[PDB]
Parts: structure tokens; C-alpha cells; sequence
């Protein structure tokens, strides 16, 4: 099948601040795909409104989303709104150990209408949230 | 006169579900009502929707030069958008905060407005009936 | 169909304070609008006034078997009573929650409202008018 | 590599109760369906459950000298069980938290885990295939 | 040196609600001022605005490749956009974060910055000058 | 002895709604039970209910000298009503706090009574059977 | 002048219990003493108690037309009835809240007033004599 | 019928202090006397206590098989022990909370019970007599 | 009777601004006032002002030898010197708290006094008569 | 004179890491210590160490027949175990809740223990000394 | 100009550890480089630290009939200090709050100014320039 | 070697009350015990005790010059002096907080130290004791 990768702000910048880069990390999920054989899009925005656009347009093209929305995770109410505006199953991916982070970091807004979330686990993180929507 | 009725995210997308809550209506069955409603009451509206907050403040911004009132319905950015707040604070008309649910039935987040204060008044809970009120309500002033 | 207008602690002392707040009108003054109100819009009205939680009570519970729907300015009690909450709870009708001021420009204790998760909705800071928008609500259920 | 999958109280009543928040299967189900998986890689799981909290203390200090990695659902004593926690930071193997049903849909108290800050993550609400990814992860560590 | 002076939501209504005769200071009377200022300590100033919060992350993101330091006025964002903060840590450039009112003495909300954690410091209540001192604390570094 | 049963605010429409969470029972219908078992234990009960916290504070006030216990539900007034607290404290009397539902499944707001820390104790979930039990537990303490 | 003592719900079972805390004297002893107190001083006083919240918000919006001032021992009432709150505000009168015991010194719920606000001021802790003093202060004014 | 009573950490310790507030009697005592009051209501009970969450988990889990009730008394557990508060609701049978000392006196953490809400009903005050209140409920069940 | 009317920080300004809160005297005229009191009264008083912590500590200690009352305005240290609470505590002596403002009606902060729960009790908001009124309650006692 | 050193949840794990926050002595070399120095003064020590809260419970009761004192340190059930807080409460003997680090530098969570209110006193961040010291205190008493 | 630089408690401990967090410099220092930077821009200032909170308030008091303006750093008198905060109302004199390090990167406890809302602003983070840009202010005024 | 004994304020009063809680001793009979404890083990102390805040953060300041370590007992002090603290941490030697009663059995306000997080560490409950395991402590650093 065929799911969308959104990323939200600050995600482009993995590097400057794992070793990889956002890029390095789209070629492997490329490559974790296509062995699959799943199809993946790729999108990154800073701007929260993006994310909500694609969320309510991916109802009509792909069948799950794996989101990694930056630290919108810690207060878009309009974000977890967009994802229970759908009927596409969502799981929110953090590659960083959030709980070991800023106390702020501790919640998400969007997970509690969402399928679920990953925390901590790096970039394989992304690929384990694919393997679960293979699976509904 | 003529109103600005401004919608922001995912206010587009009602009646996909949970109508009980929200109305069997969609938005697009809202405004045409709207418009019934606006031109027996002989007044002019216009409506604009958009997920993104900051296109919200431009059009708050720049209706002070176009419109004599703003019926807004914010969506989920009601709980947190401290800068839709300064935004209606900035202009001079007067702005009437409008959600269809009951708010204060569903998730605590959603019991308190951070534009309310700033704003003339908020109507919750009255369904798409509420717009209309919004609009006498400006009418009236 | 004939509609209860019940209002609650200290709102008979309208007009005697802050006109930038609550209005110059007196709640005799906002009461002969309304039926004013009424008598254009083909309906009944009773009004009633106390300062007595008890008393809000006893006309809510009896409210069932005359009224069809209830307009409720509770005053403060909006903040702290649970006993009216439970009543609106235990009748059928819909009733609409109504304050003039804007509430949540003012002191924070009234920014919540424990009768308003089980009621229809609440008009805030609307003025007098917020009674009027309240009826025309009911009328439309 | 050999792993250890750990399970805290009441994770061994997945049955009782509700599908629909839990999966149908059993905690025996979940066991049969992990070995397979972990036959083919040369992977060797130990299962073991507990609902005494020093049982998983016990267990977590005694893992040490014989596996390379834990899974670990504590069951309810993820959101106040110190000691648990205390114990994984007291060993140098890595730790995955699971759970199966999404916490963050349920009550407020389920929100919080005082062992993840010193794990190396957590999987939440992706049912028992949860266990699975999380071994997965522990073989890319 | 050359310096991003980058201000958010509704810093281009500074003046709004002051009459004209004594008008206030616009955001284009200070970026004037601004100019001169810069001019005598012989460095270079480019200015931004914007209302969406996307747009002063990009830019700031941006600024690394362009400019040796940034002044932000976030406006209302600085009690919230926790996106922003993140975008402030992901670069090397030093931040200073700027407001011309004192809000300490207004709303408890305006009270905390989740910005000024990750950057340089902050200026508060010292009117349009805080954007010049914070232009000489950049050039000290 | 002779115990005051004092209902609250909203007992009376017990029956308007939801038998899951009540019962099915009208507070008619509970008093009319508990009397067969006071004639029949040998006792009596005096029943008032009112939806103004005032005059359950007046019933109070009075009970001491005429009854030898109070058994009550305050309905809502549980979780605010502060002056009702003050009047169990200024009396003598054994009293119990009762409410049918189990108020911990409920809102949050029901979960605290500013009552009960003055009381002798309280009884919650065990639906109308709670004011027998009550009326056991004052039985068993010898008015 | 002419003031009013009013008195809220359990003032009247002064002596059931605890003398260390409220003294041993009756509310009937009380008034017999202000009663002297004020033959002695040429002033009038008028008494009233009750248990119902009603009463009191009824008995301060009637003062205004017949007292110069009224000291208020409220009752618990003075923790939570924002209804006697607003009563005090929508009057002309200088109103003073009173206490016999030290409340400060007891349960933590005691150790806030919702009337003292609005009111002239408040004596806590100073007995009976606390009237006296309250009536003092209304003379000087 | 057949039900369980089931004791909690430190109740086996009722009698070496204060009788004042738990009793005199010791769990012996109790004991003894809900044999007895079993018997003339002609039912059988079973009595266990541990000081081990673990044990009453495990009791509460094996309970559903030979039990048609549990009175369960688990001390401070009752305040944290979100453990057992899973335990009592995967199971079917009827669970009875019971304190006998009227903890809402005592120290604020004991005011709330993490148990409460998924049992049937809770008795706190009523000392040993609690006991046999909760027996009389179940077989009225 | 000797009584120590003691006052800290700030006290000492009563004047320099805003007369509206708290007077228009000076420290100096209400000192005046009370010795005209005293004599009145026919009894002594000392006064002392400063603005450290510290030396009203040491004047509370020293009290004891000298004075049998003390008339404590601690200026903002009564919101946090849990010091001077001790200080009162570790006295034989009544101790009565006094502020001219009402605080309540002022900023948070100011709604709680650290040092009268120890205290005999306070007096909030009756300006400078409020001394007087605290050396009645004194000499009654 | 015989104590017994009770150990709780992970304090069998000392000196598998951090020797800065924890020292370096593992919990045998301190056993072993502390054995020496009972050998004069003229008393006996009994150690126990468990990763189970019933196992500690156990002790304390059990305590009561057979030492005069305990050293207790619990580990990270100090911050949540009220069952073990009760199980000090109901004996006679003196208990002394030790801890080696600096739990105040450490996490917010350890900063306060649920078992002090109720033992004679508390020891932290005096490394392994503290078990000494807190011997000492038990044998001046 | 003649302006008072006031520092307060461990101000003078500047040096004596972090140059990381508060710059290489001394106290001793800094005086010497604002003597400087006065001389250079013709003004006057006078430096006075001290430890104790009332000789800040008496200086403050002082400053008055003095200076025309006061650069404050109170130490970490800012988080708490109500006293200052008050004796900083009572003046007409501009005063600017200033600290070195980045509080907002620090404890907690250091995020909030007690002060702030009354000064006429603060600065924070920007190391001793902090000083100078506080001075350029209240000359820029 | 040379350890100084700071007190704060009050600590100079007991024996003024509650025997149980404070003690028979008075600080001079504390001070002669610990004199006479410090020269059975050739140790010197020194002793001084101040109400003043500022007199403490002078003396730990001038301490690093000629002492090798601190015993140290605010008084209350402890629960809001963030000036004693960075006192505390701007100087090398070993600090240790000592309070005599048990502070977690008492008022709520005393159960946190904001100077404990930087000291070595801190003993409460164990009376004049404490003082003397203190010097224990610091004689191993």
C-alpha cells in the first residue's frame, strides 16, 4: 500500500542540532519500501496549517499516515481535530526519548485520538509505525 | 451592513461524522442557509475558511477597511491562538465568538476561550443556528 | 409555546450599576422588551426572579409539566451551584444559559460554569439582546 | 541474542474483558504468535508475568547476566512504580515499554509513565504487535 | 555586521487604537529609526513581519546562511509556540527575544516565554529602544 | 429511637432518568420500603426532603431534640455546601452521609464531600439498600 | 446612625461546642452586649439571623434603604457564596466582614473570603469583640 | 452464598494504638464475630490478609471461580494502588470498598480511593459494623 | 498597659503615591493620632519602624520584657516571612496583624498572611483606624 | 540494644554505577562496616534487604518483638508507599528513614518522603555514614 | 545623569566559580568598566551591594532625593522578595531590573520576577553588557 | 579542625516552648553540649546565631577563609531564603542542614528546603542530636 510520511516543524533540521539527516532518513525509508513493496510520499512543513491540509486530503489517497509533528505534538488542539476528522488510521512517531526531555515534551495533544505512538526508538521508529498499518 | 464570517480549521470539515454533536449539515449547507437568512434580513456577508491561524489574523487585520463586524468560529484554535486573541484586540469592530457543540460537554481543553475576553461576546452549544444569532446580534449593535 | 425567563441572585439589580458593563436598563425595563419581544414572535413568556438557590430549583422541576423550554440567567450560582446543575439534569426541557456581561473579561472565578455541560448552550456578554437570541433558539427546537 | 518480555499485573487476564480497547487473543495467544518470529531470526525470547512488583525487580536485576534486552509491559504500575523504574536504571541492558491499548485515549492517570524517562522508548496503543516491533527495534540496537 | 530583526503576529498594528494626533509609533516608524541607528554603528539591519508562525521558523532556519544574529518580537507566540523555540535551538546564531511593553504588568499569560529558555536573553518593558539594545548586545558578541 | 432520613436538592426526581444509575425506584417508592422495616424492627423514621440547603440546615439545627440520629443525603450540596458541614458539627447526633450512585464512576466534582470529614461516616454506590444501611449502622451504636 | 448585624447560617449555635475556638457566650449574650454597647454610644442596631443564603442576599439589597452600614458575619458562607458577593457590590453601603475565631488557624478551606473583596475590609480572629470593633470603624466613616 | 473478605497491609495490626479511630478489637475479634453474623444469615465467607499488593491481586484474579463477592479492606493501597484498582475490574463478581476509621478526618492523601471508582460502592467510618454492611449488600446483589 | 505598635518594610511611605488604597497621612500623622489615642485611653504605646526582617524579629523577642501587646503591620513580609511567624509563636504576648488596604480587592499575592495563623488574629482594610481598633481588642484583652 | 538495617527496593545494587552521586562501597562493604563498629557500644545489628514492599511491611511488623530500633532506607518506595508509612505508624519502636544521595539535587519526585511524617527523623545525602549516624541516634535515645 | 547601580545578596561572589554561566569577570570588574563607560558618556553613578534585603529597600527609599534612575540587581531577591517589589512602587524613579545569567535556561524557580511588574522593565541573560544597556536605557529616557 | 555553627532566626528561643517538639535545652545548653562533645574528639567550633537574614549569607561568604565546613539550621529560613542557597553554593566548603524537630510532622509550608538541594545534605527529626552527627559527617571531608 501506499501511506504518507508527514513531518512537521524543525524535523528538516535533524543534524545540526539520530547522526543522520532528514534526507538520509527518507532514502532508507525509501529503500525499507520498495522491498516491501509499499508505496511512501514524503512531505515536510513548518507550518501547522500544511499539516492540516494534508491530513484532511490524504482521506483520498493513501490509506494510513505516520506523523511526526515537532513539538506541535505538546499543544495543536487544530492538529488532533484534523486527525479525528479522518477515518485513516494516524500513528505519531518521536525519534528522541521525549520523557527524558523538557517536562513540556511529556504529553501530546494528538495522541489520544490518533491509533497510537512511538517514542525514543530513532528513525526506526518510522519504519516500525509502517509495519503497523500494514497490518490493519 | 455587511459581516465577515470567519471559519478556521477544520471547521470545513462538518458532517463527516458525529452529527448528534455537530449538526447533520455541512458548512457548504451552512452558507447557503447564510444566504437565504442574509438576504431576507437584507445585509451582505461574506465567509472565508482556512486551517491556518495565520491566515486568520490577516483577514481580522484587514476587515477593519471592509466589514463592520466579525462572526468568528476558530475551530480548535479558540483553547490556545494567543495571537488570534491580539489580533481581534488590535481592530475596532466588534467580533462574536461562535461554536456549534456544546464545548462544555466534551474535553476539558475545549472549557475555556483565550479570545472570549477580548472579544464582545461567544455563543457555544446553539448548533449553526448560533451564525445567525451572531449576526442579529451585530445587526443589533 | 410559552418559555420560562428565570433569573437568579442579584440580577433584579440591574441598571443600578456600571452601564458599560451591564446595561442602563433596569430588569423591569429588559422584561417589557421581551414581551414585546414575545408578542411579535406569536409566544408566551413568564418571568421569575429569586435570590434563593432553592427557589430556582422548585421552578426548574415544576417547569416541565407547563413550559417548553427555559432561558436561565443564574447569576453567580452559574459558578458554584451543582444543585441547579443536577436540576436542569433532571427535566427534559432545553434550557439555554444566559449572562449579559462578558464574563470572561472579568473576574476568573466567572469563567466557568457548572450548568452549562448539561445544558442546550450559553450566550455570553451579548447584552439584554442575549435573551432575545436565547428565545429565538428555543423557538428553532 | 536472547530477550526477555516481561509482564507486569493483570497482563495476564487480556481475555476477561473488552476487545475493542485490548485485541481478542489471550496473553497465551500473544506468546505462541512471539516464538514463531523469533525461531527463524536465531532469536531466543524468555516469557515471564508477575503481579507482584518485586517479581519484575527481581526479574529486571537478574537479566543482566543473561539477556541482551527487555520488553517490558509493567501493566498499571508504569504510572506509579518508582522502584520499577529505579531498577532499569540500575541495569545496562536496553528496555522498550509496551502497551497495548492507547493509554492516552483512556483515563488521566494512564498518561504518564515514570519508567520511560530512564528506557530506552515505548510503544503505545499499536496492540500486540507492539511486542513484536519492539524486539524488532531491540535487534536494530 | 548584518542582522534579522523578525517580528511576529500583530507587531504591524502597533499604534492601532491610538487615535493619530500623537498617533502612537508605528512598526514603521521604529523600523525607520532602526535604519538610522544601524546606519551609525555602521551595520547592516534587514526586517521581517508575518502573522503565521511557519513563516518566522523558515526564516529563522534561514538566517544561518545570511545574517550573524537575530531579533525576535514574536509577539503572543512567545507564550506558546513551543515550534518556534525549537526552531531558535536548531541554529547557531545567537537570538535575543524582544517586547515593548512590560507584561509582567499585564496578563498572567504574557508572564512566561517558552523562547527565552534557548536563547541568548530577553528584553521586556523597555518600549522600541529594546530593539536597539538588543542590537548593541549582538554586535558586543 | 427515632431517625431523621433528610433528603437534599434533586432527590426527589429520583425516576426522571437512568435506572443504571439510580434505580428504577421513585424516593416514594424507597420510602414506603424503609417504613416496613422500621414497624417491623420496631422503630420510626421521619422523612423531609426540601431543594434549599437553608432549610436542611434549620432540620439539623432541630433534629437534636427530637431524634437520635440523622442518616442524609445532600444531593449536590455534598461537594460545596460548607455551611451544611458547620451545622452536622454544632450537633450532637450521630449522622451518615448517603448517596445511591456510585459517585466515583461520576464527574470529578463528585468525588469529594466537604461533609463527610464531620460525619460519622458515609456509604456510596450501594444504591437505595445504602439508607437501610445507614439506619443499621445508627441501630447498632444505643439510640 | 442605624446598623445592621447580619448573620449568617450556624452564628446562631454559638455554644454547642469548642469555647476555646468560639468563646463560651450565646448569640443572644452577643446582642445583649452590643445592646448595652450601643445605648452607651447612641446608635441603633438591628439584628437578624438566618441559615439561608436567600435571606441574606434579600436583607442587603433591603439595607440600603434603611441602614447606614451593615456588619456581616456571613458563616461558612463567606467561603464560597459569590451570590452574598455580588449583593455586597450592587449596594452603596460600607459593609464589613466579621469572624469570631481564628480561621487562619483552622481547616485550609476557611482561609479564603469570596466577599472581602468587595467589602470595606475584615476582622478575623478577635472573638465577640469583633462586632464592636466593626461598628467602631462604620461610626468613623 | 460464598464471598471473600480480603485484607490489606496493615489491617492484620488493628489494636497496638489508638482505638479512638480504628477500634479495640483486633482483626481476631472481627473475625470471630463475621463468622458468627455469617452463620445467622446463613452464609459462608472466607478471610484472608496479606501485606503484599501482589497477594491481593492475585486473590482478587482467582476470586471469579469460587466467590460471588468480595468485601475488600486494603489499608493505604486504597490511595495508590492503581494495580489492584485493574485487578477488581477485570473480574465479575461485586467488589465492596471498606475502611473502618473515617478517613475523610484524617490526612489528605486518604481522601481519595484510585479503587473506588470501578467497585460497586465504598464504606468509610462505620467501623467493623462496615464489614457487615458490605455482606448485607452482596447478598442483596 | 504598654503596647509596641510595630511596622515593617514600606510602612514608612504611606503617602508618596497613590492616597485612594490606603490614606493620605503619613506614618508620622498616624503615630500622632494613636499617642492622642493612648492618652485617651490612658495607656502607653511605642512605636518602631524598619525595613529589615531581622530587627522585627528581635523586637518581637525583646517584647516580651516590655510590652503586653503588639500591634504588628508588616508591610508585603506578612504574604512570606515564615521568620516572623516564628518570632510571634515563640511570644507569650497578643499579637495582632494590621493592613490599611483591602488586600483581598489588591494582587494575589497579597491574599495570604503567613503570620495569622499564629497570631490572635488580623485586620484588613479599615485604613489607620485599624490600629486603633486592634489596641482596643488588646486591652479587652 | 539490637537494630535491625532494613533495606528496600534496589539498594541491594549500590555501586554498579555512579560513584559521585552514589559512593562507592557496595552494600556488603557497608554491611560489613557497620558490623565492626556494633562490636563495642556494645549492640547487635541485623541486616535485610528485599525488592518486595509486603516483604519490608513484614519486618516492621515483626520488628516489634525482637530490636529496639530500625535504620530504615526504602529506596524509592520513601516516595509513594503509604503502606509502608502505616506499617511504622503501627509499631512502638523508633525508626530512622535514611538515604545516601542527595535526593533534593536529584529528580523532583524524590523530594519528598511519604514515610517521614511518621518515623523519628530523617538522614540524606550523608553517603554510607549515614547508617552510622542514624545508629548513633537510635542508641541516645 | 547620576544613576545608583544597587547589587544584592552574592552579587559580590561573581568570579569565585562560573564564568560559563556568569562571565569570567568579578564584581570588582564590571564597576571598573561602568566607571569607564560613565565617564565616556559624561554621567555619574554610584555602585552599592550589600546581602541584607532591608538595606536595598533603604537605599532604594534614599535614592529618591538622589539619582534620576536605579539599574537593580537584586540576586535571587527577584523571585521573592515582595518587600522590594513594594519599595520600588513607592518611588517616582525609573528603575531597570537586570541579571547576567539566562534565567529562563536555570531552576525554575528563577523563571518568575516579583519585581518586573512594577519596574520599568528587565534584562536578562546578557551578561555584564546587561548593565550598560540598562543605563543607555534610562538615559535613552 | 575548625567547623562553624550557624543558627537563624529563632533558633535563639528555644526553651521557650513545647517541651516534646524542641526539646528541654535552650541553644546555650545546646551550644556547651556540642563544645563539650567537639574537645573529647580535638575538634574546634564556633558558634554564631542572628535573626537577620543577611547576617547568615555574610558569615557563609567570609566561612571559605576560616572553617572547613558548615552545620547549619536556618530556622525557617529554609523553606524560602533562595539567597541563603546561592550563598551556599558560591563557597567550596561542606555544607549540612540541620533542623531538630521532625518538620514533616508539622505544617506543610516546612516540609521543603530550598537550600538542600546544594548542600551536602541535611538531617531533621533527631533534636540537638543532629547537631552533633552533623559534625560527625563533616569530620569525613
Amino acid at each position: 500500500p501506499h501511506f504518507l510520511i508527514l513531518n512537521g516543524p524543525n524535523v528538516n533540521r535533524l543534524g545540526s542540532r539520530g547522526r543522520q539527516t532528514l534526507t538520509d532518513i527518507e532514502t532508507d525509508l525509501f529503500q525499507f519500501a520498495e522491498a516491501l513493496h509499499i508505496q511512501l510520499t514524503f512531505f515536510q512543513s513548518n507550518h501547522e496549517g500544511d499539516l492540516i491540509d494534508a491530513i484532511h486530503e490524504a482521506e483520498e489517497q493513501y490509506s494510513g499516515i505516520v506523523l511526526n509533528p515537532g513539538a506541535l505534538s505538546h499543544y495543536s488542539y487544530a492538529i488532533r481535530d484534523a486527525v479525528s476528522s479522518i477515518s485513516l488510521p494516524v500513528v505519531e512517531v518521536h525519534l528522541s526519548n521525549l520523557y527524558a526531555r523538557e517536562e513540556f515534551r511529556h504529553q501530546s495533544v494528538i495522541a489520544p485520538v490518533a491509533k497510537g505512538q512511538i517514542v525514543g526508538l530513532g528513525a526506526e521508529g518510522y519504519k516500525l509505525a509502517v509495519r503497523y498499518l500494514l497490518s490493519q
